[PDB]
Formats: C-alpha cells, sequence, structure tokens
C-alpha cells in the first residue's frame, strides 16, 4: 500500500472513493493533492523526488 | 489500450511516460489533460461520465 505524502492517508487502486494520481517518476497522490500542489507552484514537481515533468499543466 | 478522451492519446500507467490520473469513477486520463479540465471549472468533473468528485480541488 502506498500512501499521499501530501495528506499523510493511504492512496487506493479501487474506484469507489477518491481519485488517484502517478507521477512519471513513480510516486503517487491523491489526484486533488497533487493538483492543488502543481497548482500552486505553476509546475508539475513532484513533492517527493523533486523531480519535474515537462507537461502541459493549464490554468484554463 | 486505455485512450485519454480530452487528446486522444494512450493512457500508459507503468511507464517512465506521461503522469497519469484515475478518477474514482474508473475513468482514466493524462494527469495535464484532466488537471488543466478541472482548472478550468474549478470542479472536479469527469468529462465521460459527468459524475462529480467532492474533493478539495484548490489553486493555491
Ligand atoms: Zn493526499
Ligand atoms: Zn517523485
Ligand atoms: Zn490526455
Ligand atoms: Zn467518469
Amino acid at each position: 500500500d502506498v500512501s499521499c505524502s501530501i495528506c499523510l492517508d493511504a492512496v487506493v487502486a479501487a474506484g469507489g472513493e477518491r481519485s488517484t494520481a502517478r507521477l512519471q517518476c513513480g510516486h503517487e497522490f491523491h489526484l486533488d493533492c497533487i493538483g492543488s500542489a502543481f497548482n500552486a507552484k505553476g509546475v508539475m514537481q513532484c513533492p517527493n523526488c523533486r523531480k519535474i515533468e515537462k507537461g502541459n499543466w493549464l490554468y484554463a
């Protein structure tokens, strides 16, 4: 089981509960946790390994 | 095969490829695709089935 380093809750792959994300570096998060973190910084930086993915993170 | 309805490219979770997301409804996207979509509306609404997840989608 993997835990989200942002909220410290378990990230669960099953359907029912909270949406999830898996970064290109392999670290996993809840979708709203990592999305809010990307929004605060404006880049897709992993809060764990600090790697920055060169995606297209847009606000609108 | 899993296709992202937003950009129509394959969603490949198990790879050093683009980051991916799985919504609570089961639908899968690229993280930047679905992140940018949620950012336009402020709501975690699946564009495929229109279900709304009551998460905390923050901009800062
Ligand atoms: Zn979390
Ligand atoms: Zn990482
Ligand atoms: Zn996409
Ligand atoms: Zn859906």
